[PDB]
């Protein structure tokens, strides 16, 4: 029993993160087969982050001035291409520690392991969510560029998540490993505005399941409503929108609970009218929107990986 | 910037983890040279747990009734001993993953990341206060005994807590890795009390301290206090008492922000005594006591690992 907010096992993750140099700018890279991937404005001075033009910065650099290191071992780089904004460095030797992986562009509201690394080593590991409005709110100091976020499934990493820029207001904007950035976010140091984030409603009814299972049931009422009704209520505070295929989803948890998932809502809807009234629910004061369906099953089944 | 709940990277200690198998019993072993440790109650049936005699059980057992496997090789038992509630398995190869570490016994109030693993196999890792009562509150289900808590300094990993078992109170309790319980708990299926839990008072500063860092400062007051008059109020809310000791351990912190400890103290009886009135701290509505001084510092100054 219990519930924890938990990141996948990072081994997988940690055995391709190298450090990257290019002139005075060192960010991490990710090394798999015989390419290394980061992000592009490592060729950026901070004068040039203003404003850059990439393809000029990129022109007066070759194969030579691009160092990449793992750990102790050097790598040659025998070729460079930009990918939108990341770069792909082509090196000489095929990484040993590659692990089966896949590049995923995940959906808004889909969870991720992040692996914090400065200098091409790993420091730690959390989970996120990629916020609806593609923002996320990491812990990423000066340096942490380059690093993923990844989900595992048994064997395979899927890489969904390469850190590229803190905003003004200090959340995180980053790329997709094709090197298109989630949401409207460009590589350049200017003001940018994420947009209203709002709160992921089908993640919170899969943690309110999770409660459920693990015997903290206070909130759960006599009451029932319509997904009409409820998102009538959704939109007021700011939730995402109830649809039937999100209904679809949490088929399994009402299934194992016996809750039928508008009696959730019915719930949930008391508690955004009513707020907690002091009360917690698996340890928190508020109502928390970063476990998906997926990883309330997981975690309340025991998948593990390899 | 941003302040996140983070484990260590696992992956030296995912290369440690082995499936132990005695009879129907299966759970996991921490393979480290030639020996594996594992809980002793590997050796039991569900019968057995309600009331041991691991003397006897034990001596029904010999070198080939244990079943060791790392994922698919083999180890052969060519020993077994039993220290304290662990089994020593001396095995015929020498982990070749195995890193530098060693065992600790942590203090009450430390923090650590927790593997949690079934059949041998990661499942996900997570971060973890060694309760004042000697508890956890971690997320173990059925099969997940063995599985290790740990700190990673540079090279050496520091093992200091194994899974044994989860009291009726749904809370999780188990050993160092010389097999002695934190708390007052034993390997028997029987009511355990743990006791009062109390606040990590230290702990819940050194949050406060990284909010302020983060850009959190609203809780800050024009107010300040002594040691009894906060300790008056910390008996009352079951905060551990704050020492001196604790002042000192805050020193780089209060340095950092320019803010006393004691001043720090009097916004966090302000905080006890009203409550946070709705409002939010690094994304908690709920004082946060699972990040140590140095955790906070770690993760503000951006440490890593090998």
């Amino acid at each position: 029993s219990g519930f924890r907010k938990m990141a996948f096992p990072s081994g997988k993750v940690e055995g391709c993160m190298v450090q990257v140099i290019c002139g005075t700018t060192t960010l991490n890279g990710l090394w798999l087969d015989d390419v290394v991937y980061c992000p592009r404005h490592v060729i950026c001075t901070s004068e040039d982050m203003l404003n850059p033009n990439y393809e000029d910065l990129l022109i007066r650099k070759s194969n030579h001035n691009f160092l990449v290191q793992a750990g102790n071992v050097q790598l040659r780089v025998i070729g460079h291409s930009m990918q939108n904004c990341v770069l792909k460095l082509k090196v000489d030797t095929a990484n040993p520690k590659t692990p089966k992986y896949k590049f995923v562009r995940i959906q808004p509201g889909q969870t991720f392991s992040v692996l914090a690394c400065y200098n091409g080593s790993p420091s730690g590991v959390y989970q996120c969510a990629m916020r609806p409005n593609f923002t996320i709110k990491g812990s990423f100091l000066n340096g942490s560029c380059g690093s993923v976020g990844f989900n595992i499934d048994y064997d395979c990493v899927s890489f969904c998540y390469m850190h590229h820029m803190e905003l003004p207001t200090g959340v995180h904007a980053g790329t997709d490993l094709e090197g298109n950035f989630y949401g409207p976010f460009v590589d350049r140091q200017t003001a940018q505005a994420a947009g209203t984030d709002t709160t992921i409603t089908v993640n919170v009814l899969a943690w309110l399941y999770a409660a459920v299972i693990n015997g903290d049931r206070w909130f759960l009422n006599r009451f029932t409503t319509t997904l009409n009704d409820f998102n009538l209520v959704a939109m007021k505070y700011n939730y995402e929108p109830l649809t039937q295929d999100h209904v679809d989803i949490l088929g399994p948890l009402s299934a194992q609970t016996g809750i039928a998932v508008l009696d959730m809502c019915a719930s949930l809807k008391e508690l955004l009218q009513n707020g907690m009234n002091g009360r917690t629910i698996l340890g928190s004061a508020l109502l928390e929107d970063e476990f998906t369906p997926f990883d309330v099953v997981r975690q309340c089944s025991g998948v593990t990986f390899q």
